[PDB]
């Protein structure tokens, strides 16, 4: 026999109504959303809506610098200003820190503002007792939270400071 080895694909070419997904299909939708909620504007529109978080970040924004950009004047009062509200209206410093995960850390929190205060920066006043204050709670409530270490870190840190208050 001399028939059938070498079959001609013919009469295909069908389904072409379907075209499959993988290829040829615009899905992109031109709505950069994610874009303007990543932008400065957006956090400090939550800071003034309530969003703690959200002041957390902007208060590290002007002391950091990064996100504040640098083409901005460096302000530290309005930080503190941002560190003072997050710490007076969280729930977690009068005997209820129960999370787990101390995403907001008081006593770190406490001890940078007490440096802050303490130091100072043209446009901020600088408060020794405040700060001295601010260091004993700071350590308190280190020592609340089991952070033996950072309390007396920040107890003599206070010490030094109502040394040096001495004046």
């Amino acid at each position: 026999s001399h028939m059938g080895e070498l079959e001609a694909i013919v009469g295909l070419g069908l389904m072409y109504s379907q075209l499959p997904h993988h290829i040829l299909a615009d899905v992109s939708l031109k709505e950069t959303e994610e874009n303007k909620t990543k932008g400065f504007d957006y956090l400090l529109k939550a800071a003034e809506a309530g969003d703690r978080q959200s002041m957390i970040l902007v208060a590290r924004a002007f002391d950091s610098g990064q996100n504040l950009s640098p083409d901005r004047c460096q302000d530290w009062l309005e930080a503190l200003h941002w560190y003072n509200t997050a710490l007076e209206m969280t729930d977690c410093d009068e005997g209820g820190e129960y999370d787990g995960m101390q995403d907001e850390p008081r006593y770190m929190m406490l001890a940078r503002e007490a440096e802050m205060l303490f130091t100072g920066g043209y446009g901020l006043e600088k408060d020794p007792q405040r700060s001295g204050d601010l260091y004993t709670q700071a350590a308190e409530a280190a020592m609340e939270a089991m952070k033996g270490r950072l309390a007396n870190q920040y107890y003599q840190k206070a010490e030094e400071a109502w040394a040096q208050m001495e004046e």
